[PDB]
């Protein structure tokens, strides 16, 4: 019921935008190296600006001098296993994803370091959907848009 989406943003530096609907907006993290199904791998996820729910369906171009083009790399629904509001606040989200590419449980983990609160890490939870990185790299295996 709660919408999630991952956008592949080919800007100056390639990266993935990981979005989770909550309270009528999309909580968004910029994940430079993209999500990983390997529970042993920790991917940087820099918290960024909230985006409107309809942006989840956006494919196109962020104008030059402002930044490349964007596709919806994955989409579906997400479910928090623990209170999401208190989760973002305390700096830890335990949640499940139900989409095209990413599925199973995940963790968003924020650093405790003062002056670095935008620094999180996206880690795959050990479950049936977990896949070793050297056997299955979801970025390589499923590289294209789910809308076009
Ligand atoms: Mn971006
Ligand atoms: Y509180
Ligand atoms: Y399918």
């Amino acid at each position: 019921l709660l919408r999630y989406c991952v956008q592949k943003h080919d800007a100056s530096r390639l990266h993935y935008d990981f979005r989770l609907e909550l309270d009528g907006t999309l909580k968004s993290w910029a994940v430079p190296k993209g999500p990983c199904l390997d529970p042993a791998v920790k991917r940087l996820a820099v918290q960024v600006e909230d985006h409107p729910l309809d942006y989840a369906d956006f494919e196109g171009s962020i104008p030059q001098g402002h930044a490349g083009d964007v596709i919806v790399w994955d989409r579906g629904a997400w479910t928090p296993l623990d209170d999401p509001r208190e989760g973002l606040e305390k700096g830890h989200l335990s949640f499940a994803l139900d989409g095209e590419k990413l599925s199973g449980r995940w963790h968003l983990i924020r650093t405790n370091l003062r002056g670095k609160q935008s620094q999180w890490f996206l880690v795959k939870a050990k479950d049936g959907e977990a896949r070793s990185l050297d056997r299955f790299d979801v970025l390589k295996e499923r590289p294209d848009s789910v809308l076009s």
